[PDB]
């Protein structure tokens, strides 16, 4: 598509029900106390998830891969609750071209001091059933209708379905894929990972990520060493990890646009944005 | 600063006031019909933010999307001509942008990573975005008066000033503010080539706060029409090359129509908690000139 073609595209309904669920889930965050957040796209640190980088006033900076490590400093200066409509960059290749991969997205991050893996996965349930509820209103269809959805362990997905993949195309509701080993800011205790992915069904694929949190430095430089990442790409990171200044906490992120995609039932996450980002394709606009 | 003075400064009540204006300002549009939009932060085009008195003449910064040449958001106004090209009618963004001044414009009032409220309408002229504006700051401002326990300008509307008439008078907009105890309209700019010219009249304008605060809001009706938009670009000395696929979709007819603007979400907070700074309402300070930290 040229530029004039991308925005001769039909996508008012789609930008109607977005805006409807922005207004839904910021309204379901502040109601609950959470600070509002602005984003920042540009730092010395960002999610180990090759991150784009820029040059800013002589210094390396990388672009924000998400802001994870950021919702672990604002907790640290006792923010308390917090989230954050973060815009994150993502550059993957052509084969991520799938329907559901943009290489810009933005995610609804949001993290708590304290807060416990159940009690997030709780707080996302609560979110999503709300939210179906009302975007049956908005679209006169029929969405999930499980106040909590089924948990598995990563292994048993692997065994049954072989993938996440194929896993997201046998469900008919959405549901927890819980213990998935990841990266150092991921709580790991007795071999166990305190995290969690909510994954959408008829194939629409994972909507949310999260997982409780890392705070002891030991620990930390343990895992970064341990998956073979340089410990001064996290140089500020962790010199407050030293100080003993980052705290327990839990939070996750959810892709606003995989969720829009869902509501409105589109085939290609490229539909739901007014100027796409497809991976593998620089964008015309 | 070091990270661990950063992340034990007190800001608290900044973020605080911060999450009640986002609240206070998303719900005014969403309420009055308008879409709200997702920010973009790579485009092969961005805002030039020039000609324009308020800047030096910065370059975006730039990185390569598989092999591609790609500038982060100087500001979202072309995105936003399109989207209104879209029939979107109404549009608000929340935009973060990436603006790397020098420390010269270290002021107090600058970041190089910020937020906007940016909005635009479809078939709207000056007199209704600048009335539509004055709504939602008087509303806010009593708000915030109940928020903080302190009184803030209570002006219904705000007087209008011709830029020309501000330079002979005070010599400069930052002066001006200084003076003035209640917002004001600063008009009629010679600025960049989306801003409408009409007869040698510039459709556009700021608002500016008081007592030295400065700028807080810039807008303006567009130009819409391509011979008249490469005009003001070839005359710039600026590049259509820079301009492509906009200048594309204009060269088809297009563009529509329209106004709108773009209010700096952390220079409100700044004004509503007083703070001396902006980066004492930033977690992440973004100081003009030195490479933050974290
Ligand atoms: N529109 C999107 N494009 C690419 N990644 C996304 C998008 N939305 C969310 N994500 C992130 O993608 C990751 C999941 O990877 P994947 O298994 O390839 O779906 C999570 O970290 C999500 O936060
Ligand atoms: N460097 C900055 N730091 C913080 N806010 C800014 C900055 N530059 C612009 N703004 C805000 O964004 C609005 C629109 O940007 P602009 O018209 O390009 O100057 C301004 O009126 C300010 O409120
Ligand atoms: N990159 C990610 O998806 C991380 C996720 N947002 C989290 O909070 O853990
Ligand atoms: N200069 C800018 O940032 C553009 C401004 N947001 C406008 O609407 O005119
Ligand atoms: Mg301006």
């Amino acid at each position: 598509m040229n530029a004039v073609e991308i925005i001769s595209r039909d996508i008012y309904k789609a930008i109607d029900i977005q805006t409807k669920i922005l207004d839904y889930m910021t309204k379901f965050f502040t109601d609950r106390g959470f600070k509002w957040l602005l984003p920042i796209m540009l730092s010395p640190i960002t999610d180990p998830l090759r991150p784009a980088e820029v040059d800013v006033y002589g210094v390396r900076m990388r672009l924000t891969h998400s802001m994870i490590l950021h919702k672990q400093l604002a907790i640290a200066m006792g923010l308390e609750k917090i989230f954050v409509l973060s815009p994150n960059i993502r550059l993957e290749s052509r084969r991520k071209d799938d329907g559901r991969h943009s290489y810009e997205f933005t995610q609804l991050d949001f993290e708590i001091e304290g807060a416990k893996m159940k009690d997030v996965m709780r707080l996302i349930e609560e979110l999503i059933y709300g939210l179906f509820r009302k975007a049956e209103e908005w679209t006169g269809r029929e969405f999930p209708r499980a106040r909590h959805f089924k948990v598995y362990d990563y292994k048993d997905i692997l065994e049954e379905f072989g993938s996440d993949e194929k896993a997201s195309m046998e469900m008919e509701e959405p549901f927890w894929i819980v213990n998935i080993p990841r990266e150092f800011y991921d709580r790991e205790e007795n071999g166990v990972w305190k995290n969690y992915d909510l994954i959408l069904p008829y194939g629409y694929g994972e909507v949310s990520s999260g997982g409780e949190r890392e705070w002891e430095y030991e620990k930390i430089v343990a895992k970064i060493r341990a998956a073979g990442l340089k410990e001064d790409s996290f140089r500020p990171y962790l010199e407050i990890a030293r100080a003993g200044k980052l705290k327990p906490s839990a939070g996750a992120g959810i892709g606003v646009e995989r969720l829009v995609r869902f509501i409105v039932g589109a085939k290609h996450i490229a539909e739901v944005q007014p100027f796409p980002r497809v991976p593998g394709i620089p964008a015309v606009i």
